[PDB]
């Protein structure tokens, strides 16, 4: 599981690993 992930903020430009 990616740390970004966590963060439902970091999810919107982290659209890859989600």
């Amino acid at each position: 599981r990616d740390p970004c992930c966590s963060n439902p903020v970091c999810t919107v430009h982290n659209p890859q690993i989600c």
